[PDB]
């Protein structure tokens, strides 16, 4: 079981100003990933098998599709398998190409085919003994950059 905390910045081609947020995940090995947003805005992102699930404040939360937000169940898998040592799955999908050492990776992963490679960039992780940075960039010019820290293990 695996929790951190999160700094993330959306830069958006048209937009005059990248959105910036923070939060906290939380990982089990029993498949399930908490992903609390506390700033500006509390929402909580919550992912079990196959069932994704948004609470924007103290609204109701709903369920979410693989049809309506396709980069948001792509990116849980990806996060989820880099803490697992999960490369199978994430070759499946995405083309490897693993750089440096344990003081120092990058992974930089292309999508494979379509219509993944219609919707997604490039995916880059970087980190040492844990993730310390993604950043995904879609095939619109914009980019999603995660910086996570404070990662502990208990």
């Amino acid at each position: 079981n695996i929790s951190g905390k999160f700094i993330q910045i959306r830069q958006i081609a048209g937009l005059n100003s990248s959105l910036k947020s923070s939060g906290t995940f939380k990982l089990t090995n029993d498949g399930s990933l908490l992903w609390q947003q506390q700033s500006p805005i509390k929402t909580t992102m919550q992912m079990s098998k196959n069932k994704l699930t948004q609470t924007i404040m103290d609204n109701p939360p709903t369920v979410l599709t693989r049809d309506d937000q396709p980069i948001v169940f792509t990116f849980t898998s990806v996060f989820m398998s880099v803490f697992k040592g999960d490369t199978k799955t994430i070759s499946e999908f995405f083309n490897i190409n693993f750089d440096g050492n344990t003081q120092n990776w990058t992974i930089t992963l292309t999508p494979k085919s379509s219509p993944l490679n219609k919707a997604i960039k490039e995916i880059i992780l970087k980190g040492n003994r844990y993730i310390t940075n993604i950043d995904v960039a879609d095939t619109q010019d914009n980019i999603i950059k995660i910086e996570l820290f404070d990662i502990t293990t208990n």
